[PDB]
C-alpha cells in the first residue's frame, strides 16, 4: 500500500515511481524541500540538523545528492514501509553475441544474435532472436524441437520455461534492438538483474545501440532521460532503474566457497540441474548448432530466477531498503547502509 | 514507554535491563530461543575480512532452535551467533516502533587523577588515584572523591567557596552552576574511596558510561587498582553480572588492555566525536576540543602541573571537576548521546554498534528479513 521503487532529482524536482494502494505503478514530481540536512556534505559522518522552518531550509538550498533523496523518502514515507513484490517489476536478461572472442563491449563491433529477457510481472520469457548476425543466417527456433531429448534433435529445456516464452525472429540487429527498447518502453523494469550484467550485458547493449541508433535511442532506457557512464572497462547508469547484478549479490550474501563462480558452476551447485553438454568446438555454436544456441540463452537466463527462488537475494534487497529507508543500490555498502540510519534515526 | 537499556546473556538466557511503563528502570532473565539465524555466524570468522554476510531465516520448529542454541556453547562464550541471539530477542520483543526517553536513560562519565614518579600506566596501576569526579545525568550532580593521604602528600579538603573566587583572590574560578551540583566527599585513604566508589555504582547503575580516553586510561586503571588492592571479586561488582573482563588488543592503537563491563555501554566521548563531529583539529585532546567547542578554558598554572596536588590540591580538584563537565558540555553542543540511542533503537540494536557502519549493516540484514 504505496512504498517506492525509483527515487531520483531532476532539477530541484523529486521525480519518484511508486506503487500505490491500487497496487499499481505510478509517478509523482515533487518539488520538495527537506527536513534536516547534515552541515558535513556540504567512518566519519556527523549528526544531521533540524530545520525549524521551511524558511531557514529554503536560506540553505542548493549549499551529497543523496540526503536530498534520503530527505524525500523518511518525509514521505513515515513509519513501517508495507511492500508486496508482486507489484515490483524484476527483469533480468541474458545477451548473446557471435565473434572474435570476448566481443570487448566498449567497442560494440559484433551485433548481437540473442536476447532473452525475463519479466517477472508478466511471467514470460521474451526471446529475440536476430537469424541473420553477419556471421550468417540462419533457421527460426524450434520450440517444439527445444524439449526432446537428447537421443535426439534437441536440447532438454523442461515444458515450464517453453510454455513461458515469447520468441520474436529479426533479420537484421537495428530492427531487433529498436524493438528491445520498445519493450523496456512497455514495461520498465523496477530492478534490472542477470550475470555479470554490469560487466559485459548493460555496457554492450548501450555502447552498440548508441554506435547503431545512436544517442537518444540509448536515453530511451532511462525513464527520466539519460544514461551515464563511467570510463578500462566502463559502466552504465540507466536513471530510474536499479541495475543489481546477481553475481555481486550471490558473492555478498551467499556465502558459499565454491572454486568458481561462472553461472554453471552456481546454478548446478544450487539447482543441480545442467545445461546439456556441448559438441565439438564453442564460438561456433551460432551456425554450428542454432537453435540449441537460443534454448541455452533461455536455460541462462532461468537459472537467476531459479537460484533467486532458492536464495531470495532480490528480497533481502528490498527488505533492507524499506527497513533502512533507503534507494536500492544501497544494500551491498555497509557505509551507505549506516550513512542511511544515521540520517532516519531522527 | 517500554524500552531496553542492556541486552546480555548468562548461559541461554537473555538478562536485560530497561525502563518499564512508569519510568522505572528494571531487570529480567528471560529463558528466551531465537526464531531466527544466519548459518553464516556459526563459521564466519574472517568473512567481512573478505566482506560477506548472509541472509537470515527462520527456524523451522523449536526443536532446530534448540539444536542451534546448543551449537552454540560446543562453539564457546564469544560464538557470533550470540550477537544475532540478542538482536533476535530485541526485534521479537520490541516489534515496534521504539519510544525512549531520556530522560530515564542514565548517562555519567568520570575523569581520575593518579599522581605518579612516572606515568601511571593503566596496565601497572602502581599509584594510588588521589581523585575521581562522577557526573550523573538522572542526579544531575557532580561525586567528588577526594584523596586526602598518599604515597604523595597530605592535604586539606577541597574549598567550594574558595574554588568559585577569581584567580587574583586565590580562587580557581570554577562555574556556581557547577559548584552548586558538587557533592565533595574527602577520604582518609584510599581503599575506603574505592570501596566506595563501587559502592556508587551499584546505587546509581550507568546505562551508558562515558568520558575522554575512558577506555584507554579511565576504566583500564580504575580496575586495575580496584582488582590490586580490593581483589578480582570487588572489581567485578561494577557489572550487574557480576562479568567484568580484560582484553589486550595493539599496534598503531597500542598493546593497550580495555575492559568490558557486561550490563553497561562503555562509548568513550573521544571516539564518538572523532566518527560524528567532523573536525579537524591538530590535537584531540580534552583541552583543544573542549576550547574549539564551548570557547571556553582553564585557568594557565605557572609552577609544575606533575606537582598540581602538592603545590595546589585546591586547584587540582577544581580543574578535574572541569574536565568532566566538559564532557557534558561538548555533548550539550554536539548530541552524540542522542544520536547513539536513536539509532540504536531505529535499527533495534545494542548502543555499542553504532560506531561501526559494519555492525550496523549487519544488523539491518538481520532485522529487515522481519526478525519479529
Ligand atoms: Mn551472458
Ligand atoms: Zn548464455
Amino acid at each position: 500500500d504505496e512504498f517506492y521503487i525509483s527515487i531520483e532529482t531532476v532539477g530541484n524536482n523529486i521525480v519518484e515511481r511508486y506503487i500505490d494502494e491500487n497496487g499499481k505503478e505510478r509517478t509523482r514530481e515533487v518539488e520538495y524541500l527537506p527536513t534536516m540536512f547534515r552541515h558535513c556534505k556540504e567512518g566519519k559522518n556527523c549528526a544531521p540538523q533540524k530545520f525549524p522552518s521551511m524558511k531557514d531550509a529554503r536560506d540553505w538550498m542548493k549549499r551529497g545528492m543523496n540526503d536530498f533523496k534520503l530527505a524525500y523518502i523518511s518525509d514521505t514515507y513515515g513509519s513501517e514501509i508495507v511492500y508486496d513484490r508482486k507489484f515490483v517489476r524484476v527483469a533480468n536478461c541474458d545477451i548473446e553475441v557471435t565473434g572474435d572472442k570476448f566481443p570487448d563491449p566498449m567497442k560494440a563491433e559484433y551485433e548481437i544474435d540473442a536476447i532473452t529477457h525475463y519479466d517477472s510481472i508478466d511471467d514470460r520469457f521474451y526471446v529475440f532472436d536476430l537469424l541473420n548476425s553477419m556471421y550468417g543466417s540462419v533457421s527460426k527456433w524450434d520450440a517444439k524441437l527445444a524439449a526432446k531429448l537428447d537421443c535426439e534433435g534437441g536440447d532438454e529445456v523442461p515444458q515450464e520455461i517453453l510454455d513461458r516464452v515469447i520468441y520474436m525472429p529479426f533479420d537484421n540487429e537495428r530492427d531487433m534492438l529498436m524493438e528491445y527498447i520498445n519493450l523496456w518502453e512497455q514495461k520498465r523494469p523496477a530492478i534490472f538483474t542477470g550475470w555479470n550484467i554490469e560487466g559485459f550485458d548493460v555496457p554492450y547493449i548501450m555502447n552498440r545501440v548508441k554506435m547503431i541508433l545512436g544517442e537518444r535511442s540509448m536515453k530511451r532506457f532511462s525513464p527520466i532521460g539519460r544514461v551515464k557512464s563511467k570510463l578500462s572497462k566502463e559502466i552504465y547508469s540507466i536513471d530510474g532503474v536499479s541495475i543489481l547484478d546477481y553475481l555481486d549479490l550471490y558473492k555478498k550474501f551467499a556465502f558459499t566457497n565454491l572454486p568458481s563462480f561462472s553461472l554453471e558452476s552456481v546454478a548446478q551447485h544450487e539447482t543441480k540441474k545442467g545445461k546439456l553438454p556441448y559438441d565439438g568446438p564453442i564460438n561456433k555454436l551460432r551456425e554450428t548448432n542454432h537453435q540449441r544456441y537460443i534454448s541455452y540463452n533461455i536455460i541462462d537466463v532461468e537459472s537467476v530466477q531459479a537460484i533467486d527462488k532458492i536464495r531470495g537475494f532480490i528480497d533481502l534487497v528490498l527488505s533492507m531498503s524499506y527497513y533502512a529507508k533507503m534507494p536500492f543500490s544501497g544494500v551491498m555498502s555497509p557505509i551507505k547502509t549506516w550513512d542511511a540510519i544515521i540520517f532516519n534515526s531522527l
